[PDB]
């Protein structure tokens, strides 16, 4: 399984800043045929980033519409993402599940639009603090996954990401092994709703806080196939994280 | 005062369709100092459009984040737009109030955010079929207007837009004379809480269905200063609409 290393710049950046960060990322010489590296900039920051990052790097956008083209002010569609050659899309990131009310229903509609236009989706999920304290993890992750897992046609064009929300700001932090458990559990869920084969080929990323100190300790985990890094990806040392996957 | 005319492409357009159109747009010789003509392409189309369209044409985005920069996957913060030199932004467009639960609170917030970053806004609002149908347009409009209007300090950088939602859809169509009324009321509300000066200098575009055949009928109205043209702006004929205002 090809390790997956994604950079989620979220809503951050300035022309000059990306210039620096990208020029930095370029220095690391990696073989994309062995490893996948994806940086997701800000909608309006896309064309800037793409023309700065050497092709070895892959790029997507942090979001896609649930509708096709038409009267949907403020929305970018998979239709457009395609004609613009954007290769990946993040869907269901908890930050949009929270501040914007996106739902499983929406994530399904979004996953479907993307695959129909040949986009590659990086779909996210993960139980909450309260949900975990109710020993309802496996349960939630199943309801979540089973909400779109049926739409995947080619298990190399859809990337799963686990977001341990139960830690998102509480001093807490999933141990490289605690994450590992949920992971292997996600995959099982995949096995029994798609087939032993499928699950052994779909990549499942970690979503918790990632960085230089734990990256290698994480990727090394049995069922963690890389990660969707947040703030650590806005610093030039991010190259160190990519390495841990080389 | 200065007539304002904008093209709201919404979620429509490919790299080529835009190349071609924009060109059909350049041909029209108008003074950008006597009239305002603004185009709003899809986020991942701003750069492409901006470069292809000439200076006489102002360009902007269709939505701006209510939050500043930070962990907000999927959003575009006003500051990022300021660093990008995006001059205009649309806010509270009914489609975003509907499909996405944007509120009067949000609008208020995004406007205050846009202005902090020297952006120029085109804020939208209007009542529903049920609301007009129960005689309340003036009650609604005032609320929606009193909701954010006070933030305005330079009555040239914020442009109000009315949207006859009660028609939009209902196979109906507000008449020029009707639109005019609502417009004089909006103006008044601007006056009542900002002063005659502010009031008589702010522009209030139409926002209902505008086309090569009724633009005249509306612009002519004395409380109509231009419009937020939809589908028609995807055609080369849009120019004739700019013309109705020059």
């Amino acid at each position: 399984r090809k390790y997956f290393v994604a950079a989620n710049w979220k809503c951050n950046g300035t022309l000059e800043s990306i210039k620096s960060l990208t020029n930095s990322f370029n220095n690391l010489d990696f073989d994309p045929s062995k490893l996948d590296v994806v940086v997701f900039p800000v909608s309006v920051h896309y064309d800037h980033t793409r023309k700065l990052l050497q092709s070895k790097f892959s790029t997507g956008i942090q979001n896609v519409s649930k509708f096709g083209n038409g009267s949907y002010t403020g929305e970018v569609s998979a239709e457009i993402a395609k004609d613009l050659n954007i290769e990946y899309v993040i869907i269901g990131h908890f930050e949009r599940r929270k501040y914007f009310h996106e739902t499983d229903e929406d994530v399904r509609e979004k996953l479907q639009a993307s695959l129909k236009n040949n986009l590659k989706a990086v779909v996210c999920f993960g139980e909450s603090l309260e949900q975990r304290e109710q020993n309802k993890t496996i349960e939630v992750i199943t309801k979540q996954v089973k909400a779109f897992v049926d739409l995947i046609d080619n298990f190399d064009n859809v990337i799963l990401v686990y977001e341990p929300l139960w830690a998102i700001g509480t001093g807490k932090t999933a141990t490289p092994e605690q994450a590992q458990l949920v992971h292997k559990e996600i995959r099982k869920i995949v096995k029994d709703t798609c087939g032993e084969k499928q699950a052994n080929q779909i990549r499942i990323l970690y979503g918790g806080s990632v960085n230089t100190e734990n990256c290698s300790s994480l990727i090394q985990q049995e069922d963690i196939d890389g990660f969707l890094v947040g703030n650590a990806s806005l610093k030039e040392s991010f190259v160190d994280i990519i390495k841990s996957a080389m």
